């Protein structure tokens, strides 16, 4: 397969002004006319015209009106058409062509598709070739003229991007729109969709300017009434934008679309953003609490891409971060601000620490900017989003508010309209640094190395302090361990933002300060520091670094009872946690391989536990916090510090430490449980579709935890309690009744109490099947089985294939198995779906990402599987290009 590499980047020697669509959709085919006006440009040197064209069936192909010949004008390979250039004109020439796909049959769900009753497309990044002839890159700006066609019953509502300027009929029953779309775009951000649509609308006022903006929210008839958080999301998007950024909305209309079959969350065509389902659908009484905040930060983050993708734009893909990390940086900002929980933050360094450092250290580690790609489709990583968000973020933390948006605005008033590279985005951060330094030498250009340097920094440091001199010195060191893309880690520009805690009083001892180390090591000095502090390291989460604190778990526990900062709170638990997990995963695995007949664990500190007693039983502090601290770290922030990874052991480990814990404060769990009941569930905005609170959810949160915890303890006639919870009207709590009950002979009837309730609503369907999946059973390869033949059978969609599957493989006793039938199991659904979409395919390898970090048997039979998909011959060129990367082959 060819590879392309960032270096080669050079301009096409063609232009497409203009493109002309028809798009005549028919029940089994859809025929699509193009005519493209296009010119030779500068760059050109007599070449070939090559067009990207995949799995087109080609009626014919014309130059100005006239028929090429097949064979000896040009040759299409089902990849690309190649006119060959004697046949190619030398000034403005019209290409034209007319194919036949078929979206009926289209699983893949790239290019056009059919989603249920729905004819969609989804271009971004190489869908559009699927479609018809093109250029099929970002840098090929043209303007759009798009007609659709289609029966009136099955299609009443026709939309693309741009003003609809004609509707019209057509005999046979059928009807046509034609949409107008003047200002150049890229042919990712084109979009259609055909359908019986039904919508909620709303008028926004935009802040400066005045203008009227019309929003539509569309799905299927049957779901219109889980429409209506979406629209609020959009508005709160907009002003936000407005209210931080000062970026008003440029267009007449938004339209948002619900379908049922995406491979993704969603994406942001230009007037026309289109979503999975389960993205922008909810209400109160078909959807878990956790719905509420991701359809905020999807629509969020579409809106957020109008300006950070649709008008300054990318040259090419390998600037995707430029797009996607500044994108969701934006979104977090905003989802930050909406919920103004804390636990919002905490949940993005989660995510982080737990997916993306994992996958910074295995054989897939690339920088956010990588240097080559096979797949397109594979390149949307969590490296590139939400690493890129921490860079993009480290910005704002370096410069602060004020100037942040100075240098931001700088970027989007000289790109506006123009494609950018992340070079042009550090140029106007260094505008504004420079600025904030007040002096026009200071310069930004070690801080690129954040995005040509793949994996993760480790800091660490040490500490002095001198009673009588009243000075305190920070120490620190940064490490960056080698890897496949830099065999010599350069030292990185790492923003630390600190505080000094008083030990004795809790209070801070220093204004807001940011260490910027930007050396391999450095020694930060502090005067008039009348005690000896417990310092207060990367407040907010400040690098995505991996922090060694070299703390006491007596300072930590002061921190988690002191300090002001939420995550550093957080990571001090964290940081007791692990020093508490690997002595007892060591202490358990010396017991197994020395096959004792007797040995010792070391008991959880008790003032640890009394810390967090302390914390829970504190009505002032927050309950998501709360549910933060009881719950151990991830499994897959755990991999990272512990090599050959018996998961068997590990789960003793995990099972000690809980019982421990547990076996000091489950009477506390439980008052809690009980007392939180009142406000934690209320009823009063249940039936108020716009209200939604996110400290309430966070009291949930915490309620479930605990039945969590109490539930596998099995804490005296808690079945009374999971009985009880079943009868709630929030999905939230009658799904978690369902999970709790798995250490119960009550399972079964709340697993046909649950389905029944599930059933009706597609997507509610599906928390129901993630649920399931993830139930903490012994008989789980027998009820997935189960799932199989009575619920998922031989569907297609992506929801349901992840939502049996994707939850059980977190199962770390069982889809572990020493056997190799958990790999095996999801070996074969990998294979299966690969058949017909090998994005998901893709998707569903995730678990395996981890294969070389475990115990050598398990990575042997992660291995042997890995090998048995790599030799099927039917494997996808996508699936294949992954896992070759996977397995160092
Ligand atoms: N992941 C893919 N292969 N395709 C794909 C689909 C949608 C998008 C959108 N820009 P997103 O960042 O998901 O909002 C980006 C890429
Ligand atoms: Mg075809
Ligand atoms: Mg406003
Ligand atoms: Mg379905
Ligand atoms: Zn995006």
């Amino acid at each position: 397969p060819k590879i392309h590499y960032r270096k080669d980047y050079k301009p096409s020697g063609f232009i497409i002004n203009q493109v002309t669509l028809n798009i005549n959709i028919h029940d089994q085919e859809t025929i699509v006319r193009s005519v493209l006006d296009m010119d030779i440009s500068k760059h050109n040197v007599g070449e070939d015209l090559v067009f990207d064209g995949v799995g087109l069936k080609i009626n014919e192909i014309s130059i100005n009106n006239k028929k090429l010949v097949e064979g000896e004008e040009y040759t299409y390979d089902n990849e690309f058409l190649t006119i060959f250039s004697k046949f190619v004109p030398k000034s403005k020439f019209a290409f034209s062509s007319e194919v036949i796909i078929h979206p009926e049959t289209n699983y893949a769900l790239t290019g056009l598709y059919k989603s249920k009753n729905i004819i969609v497309s989804q271009c971004e990044a190489t869908g559009f070739r699927r479609i018809t002839f093109f250029i099929d890159r970002p840098d090929m700006m043209a303007k759009y003229d798009v007609t659709v066609t289609a029966d009136k019953e099955k299609y009443p509502v026709l939309l693309s991007n741009g003003d609809k300027v004609n509707e019209f009929e057509i005999p046979g029953g059928r009807h046509g729109a034609r949409f107008n779309d003047p200002p150049l775009k890229p042919c990712y951000l084109f979009a259609v969709v055909a359908g019986d649509l039904k919508h909620l609308s709303a008028t926004y006022i935009t802040k400066y300017t005045k203008k009227k903006v019309e929003l539509y929210v569309f799905s299927e008839e049957k779901y219109v009434s889980k429409l209506q958080w979406a629209l609020e999301c959009l508005k709160k998007s907009m002003a936000f934008d407005e209210d931080y950024f000062g970026l008003e909305y440029d267009l007449s209309r938004l339209n948002l679309v619900a379908v049922s079959d995406f491979n993704v969350g969603a994406m942001e065509n230009k007037g026309l953003n289109i979503f999975n389902a389960n993205s922008l659908l909810a209400s109160k009484k078909n959807s878990i609490d956790f719905s509420y905040a991701r359809i905020l930060t999807v629509v969020g983050h579409e809106y957020f891409h109008q300006y950070t993708g649709n008008r300054v734009t990318l040259r090419d893909w390998f600037q995707l971060t430029l797009k996607e990390g500044l994108t969701v940086h934006r979104e977090n900002l905003f989802s930050e601000e909406m919920t103004k929980t804390v636990t919002t933050r905490l949940s993005h360094v989660d995510l982080l620490r737990s997916v993306q450092f994992l996958e910074d250290s295995s054989p897939l580690s690339h920088p956010i900017r990588p240097e080559s790609y096979v797949s397109m489709e594979n390149f949307y990583t969590t490296t590139v989003y939400d690493k890129g968000s921490e860079v993009m973020r480290m910005y704002l933390t370096i410069l602060g508010e004020e100037y942040y948006k100075k240098g931001f605005d700088i970027y989007i008033k000289k790109n506006d309209g123009n494609t950018a590279t992340c070079e042009d985005f550090n140029y106007a951060m260094e505008q504004a640094y420079k600025m904030k330094k007040a002096d026009n030498s200071a310069n930004l250009n070690q801080y690129l190395l954040w995005f040509s340097q793949s994996g993760t920094p480790h800091v660490s440091f040490k500490y002095n302090y001198d009673a009588e001199k009243k000075q305190y010195s920070i120490h620190v060191n940064q490490y960056t361990k080698p890897d496949e893309n830099q065999k010599e880690k350069k030292p990185l520009f790492i923003p630390i933002s600190v505080g000094l805690i008083n030990p004795e009083n809790g209070k801070e001892m220093i204004s807001q300060t940011t260490l910027e180390l930007t050396k391999e090591s450095d020694t930060f000095v502090f005067n008039n520091i009348a005690v000896k502090p417990i310092p207060s390291l990367f407040r907010g989460f400040s690098a995505p670094v991996y922090i060694e604190d070299q703390l006491t778990d007596e300072e930590r526990i002061l921190l988690l009872k002191y300090d002001s900062d939420a995550f550093v709170r957080y990571n001090s638990c964290t940081n007791i946690y692990m020093k508490q997990i690997l002595m007892n995963y060591n202490e358990f695995l010396k017991a197994k391989n020395e096959k004792l007949e007797s040995f010792q664990l070391t008991p959880v500190n008790a003032q640890f536990i009394d810390a967090i007693k302390y914390l829970l039983e504190d009505p002032h502090a927050d309950a998501g916090f709360k549910s933060y601290i009881v719950s151990l770290p991830q499994d897959r922030y755990i991999i990272n510090f512990v090599s050959n990874l018996d998961t068997d052991v590990l789960a003793d480990t995990k099972e000690y430490i809980y019982k421990q814990i547990g076996d000091k404060l489950n009477d506390v769990y439980y008052k809690m449980f009980k007392s939180l009941e009142a406000k934690a569930d209320d009823l009063t905005y249940f039936n108020d579709e716009s209200h939604v609170d996110f400290d309430q959810m966070n009291m949930r949160t915490l309620r479930n935890t605990l039945l969590s915890l109490l539930s596998k303890a099995q804490y005296p006639n808690i079945l009374n309690e999971i009985i009880e919870h079943s009868k709630s009207p929030y999905p939230s709590n009658w799904l978690t009744s369902l999970s709790v009950s798995a250490y119960f002979d009550k399972y079964f009837e709340l697993y046909d109490k649950t389905y029944k309730l599930s059933k009706d609503d597609e997507l509610l369907l599906q928390e129901w099947l993630k649920t399931v999946s993830r139930s903490d059973r012994k008989d789980i390869y027998e009820i997935l089985k189960k799932l199989e033949n009575e619920v998922l059978k031989d569907s297609k969609n992506p929801n349901d294939i992840r939502a049996v599957y994707l939850p059980f493989t977190n199962n770390l006793r069982r889809f572990h198995d020493i056997s190799g039938k958990g790999y095996k199991l999801i070996a074969e659904v990998i294979t299966k779906t690969d058949k017909f979409n090998p994005m998901v395919a893709t998707q569903l390898c995730e678990p395996f990402k981890l294969w070389n970090k475990l115990d050598t048997k398990r990575q042997e039979l992660m291995l042997n599987e890995m090998n048995t998909m790599l030799q099927e011959p039917q494997i996808s060129n996508n699936l294949k290009e992954y896992l070759l990367r996977l397995t160092n082959k």
